[PDB]
Parts: C-alpha cells; sequence; structure tokens
C-alpha cells in the first residue's frame, strides 16, 4: 500500500519503518526513543488491504517483542489503530505493552497509551 | 510451548506457530462479531523469556478481511503465555474499526481474552 | 439484591459500596496489592434506571490512592457493569494513572480487568 | 490544590465543569459534544489532594453515568488521568465507556480512548 509503506515517527521520537504488502501484511522495524529498548526490533502486523472509500481510515495493527541481539525487556507491545491518508497523513494508534510477570504480579502486567505517527 | 491450537472463553479458535526467532503466524477463527471462517494472524513473542517463572510476553494482530468478508477492522491482542499445568495465554485486546475523522473517538473497543488448550 | 453490598475481586480486594437512589456510588476500597493499605474513599455513578431486557447495569467509580497512612500519587477508575441473578457480578475494566513528569507521561497508565462477587475468599 | 476547579474543554468540544474539594472529591457536570448525550450529566471523582512537588502531575479520575432528565444511554464513562499545571495547564486522560449489554454481548461492552482537556 502506497500510503502506509514508509518511515514514520511518533510524538516520542520513535521510528517506525514499515512495508505494507498487497496481501495485507505489515513488516519492518521499530526503534523506541524511550523505555528499556535500544536500536531496532522486528515488527509484524496486518492491515485492511481493501478499505472503504467513504472517507473512513484503514484499520491496522502491529506487534513488537522487545528482544533483539543487544537487549531483552521480556515484554511486547501491540499498536491497534488506523491510517488516515491525504493531506498530512497519520497513523493514530492506541497501544498495549505487556511485561512477562509472575502470576501474582499479572494484575500489573499491562500499560496503555496512545501514539500518533507522521512522516515528519 | 505456544505452538498449537488455543481457545478463548468466547469459543474462538487461535491456531498458531511460534517460529524459532520470535515470530507468531497462523489463523484466528472468531466465534462472535462480524467474522466467518479463518483470518491470517502474525505476531511476535519473547523467544528468551526470563526463567524466574514469569510468563512469556507476546502479541498478535488480525485484520478482519479474508475471502468471505471484510469488517474494515483490526484487533491486536497483547499478553503473556504461562505454561505447565493448566497453561494459559492471558491477553488484553484493542479492536480499531476504520472510521471518519469525525467518529475517530469511537474507533476503539477494548477487552480481555483468556486462551486455553482445552475447549 | 442490587449494587449496594460488600464485593470482592479475583485479587482479594474489598469494595464496600452504597448505590444511592439518584445514581451515586459511595463507599470504601481496600486493595490487597500495590502501593496501598487499609481503606480509601471512592465515589462514582451508576445507571439508576437500567433497561429491562437482561442488559447489565452500567457503572463506574474512582479511587484516589491517598488515605491517612499512605499516598501513592495515583488514581484508578473502574468502568463496568453489574449483572444480577444466580450470583451477582460486577465485571470491570480499569485504568490506573500515576502522577508523572511530562517526560514520563507516556508510561502513566496501567490497564486491567477486575471481576467482583459477593463471595468472601479465605 | 487550586488548579483543577473550573471549566475545561476537550478536543471534541465537550465541557467538563468541576470542583476539587479539599478532601480529594471532584464534583460537577459534563456536557458531551458527541454520542448519545444531551445537555448536562452529573460527575463525581477523586483526586490526589497532596500531590508531590517536583512538577509531577496530580493523579485524578471521574465517572459519568449517561442518564439525566432528558435522556438515558444505559452507559457509563470513566476518565483516568492527571492534571498538569503551568501556563499550558491540562488534564490528560484515558477513558473507558461501558455499555449495559446482555451477557452474550459482554465481550463488546467497552470503548476506549483519550481526551486532553484544556483550560479554555
Ligand atoms: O521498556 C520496554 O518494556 C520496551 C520499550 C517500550 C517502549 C514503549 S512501547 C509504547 C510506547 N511507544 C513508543 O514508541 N515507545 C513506548
Ligand atoms: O466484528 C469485527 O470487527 C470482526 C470480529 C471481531 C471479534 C472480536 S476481536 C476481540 C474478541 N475476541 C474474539 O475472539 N472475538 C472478538
Ligand atoms: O499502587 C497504587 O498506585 C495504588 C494501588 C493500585 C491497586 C490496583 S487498582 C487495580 C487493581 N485492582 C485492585 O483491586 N488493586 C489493583
Ligand atoms: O453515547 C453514549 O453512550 C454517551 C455519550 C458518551 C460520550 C463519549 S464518552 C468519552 C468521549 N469524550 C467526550 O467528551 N464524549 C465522548
Amino acid at each position: 500500500e502506497a500510503g502506509i509503506t514508509g518511515t514514520w515517527y511518533n510524538q516520542l521520537g520513535s521510528t517506525f519503518i514499515v512495508t505494507a504488502g498487497a496481501d495485507g501484511a505489515l513488516t519492518g522495524t521499530y526503534e523506541s526513543a524511550v523505555g528499556n529498548a535500544e536500536s531496532r526490533y522486528v515488527l509484524t502486523g496486518r492491515y485492511d488491504s481493501a478499505p472503504a472509500t467513504d472517507g473512513s481510515g484503514t484499520a491496522l495493527g502491529w506487534t513488537v517483542a522487545w528482544k533483539n541481539n543487544y537487549r531483552n525487556a521480556h515484554s511486547a507491545t501491540t499498536w491497534s489503530g488506523q491510517y488516515v491518508g491525504g493531506a498530512e497523513a497519520r497513523i493514530n494508534t492506541q497501544w498495549l505493552x505487556t511485561s512477562g510477570t509472575t502470576e501474582a504480579n499479572a494484575w500489573k502486567s499491562t500499560l496503555v497509551g496512545h501514539d500518533t505517527f507522521t512522516k515528519v
């Protein structure tokens, strides 16, 4: 997809390099400006390869597990959201970060936030 | 010990392979909502989890489009796998529907699914 | 019957609530976990005229995690529904926000789900 | 503390009128510019009345049940957040809306988002 494929950046300065395949796949890398993270991490996702043409955005999602060759955070984040094309295009997301925990700590495994991505 | 067939409390069926270098790939069949048959899923998991008996962090996405139906929709599950005795994948989820900018504020459902090895 | 009661969640926390007749929820919350001890004030609101087709009764409430013993600089809100019947239940999802710097604001917020029954644990 | 009490507005045009009591109570009204809402609704909540002084925000939250004299949506929204001071005062929140549903529809009961409130 000739909208989503690209390098994006969020309000935190993280970098989201992604390819939208014509089968609906998202593949690429993510580098977080914050948290227990360094360099690039593999990502994978899906998006709607045949969106409605009524002004609606294009639904998508992706996952990072925060292990690469330099560092393991024992944690993973999913972003669920939509691509808004056109003028200044955006990916608006909400995200769930889950840490590996004990059964006793499982109640505090999950952070929630919103990230917004632009090409600038 | 993730690879296999898992079921959530709604009767949905999550068929998944955990590749050696952290990939999750497979299919999801939802028992509810605007869905029929299988959907592709991909995701990631921590292939080197802490061995202090913490669960294994993971997540996956399904875009709700296959050859039968397109809900203009995508869900991510974020969670952890706990093995052993009565093994479980405990998740929370975010479904975003495609909406106009005017209805963006209501784009997103939230919930929780517990997946288990027994139906 | 109803919401007014002493409720307990899967964690063993204790939710003592009164449902006032024009929508108010008042009571105390004691958490078994986290940076907290003893009871905390809560307030909240509920649908005082639910549907009558089986639909649950929508509600929510807030606890700010400051009492006389401790201050966590935190607040949780539970959003959910009361289901009546065989064993009354309050299913919830909750959002805990800590006071953070502007720089740490991205990580201010935990999310979970708490299910409450009237059954005491031991 | 001082700064919460007042009239606030979020990015959707909604109006949040709130009084912070010195004991940690929040009371007031909430007019939503969207959804199945009309006119004012009662809110209550709580805030950390003795917040840290390292410019950290003040934790807070409130509830609105969407029933007033005009209308009943069979639903309730909680906002959880923090107040942040200075020349650009704001209340940054994430919110959960729960609709009353049948037991079969429990899984789809809850909507999530984020509101940013600004001091006029
Ligand atoms: O610290 C960890 O557990 C791993 C790094 C997490 C960074 C988070 S994920 C959501 C948010 N968006 C970002 O780009 N960074 C943070
Ligand atoms: O209706 C749609 O938009 C597509 C199907 C959504 C079904 C939801 S996603 C979360 C939840 N868990 C399931 O197993 N199914 C539902
Ligand atoms: O640690 C804090 O900041 C205050 C205590 C938080 C306890 C959380 S709120 C959600 C979950 N459910 C409970 O009953 N307790 C924990
Ligand atoms: O439609 C309903 O069920 C009642 C109105 C809900 C309004 C929502 S709640 C969060 C969001 N922020 C607002 O100010 N309004 C919407």
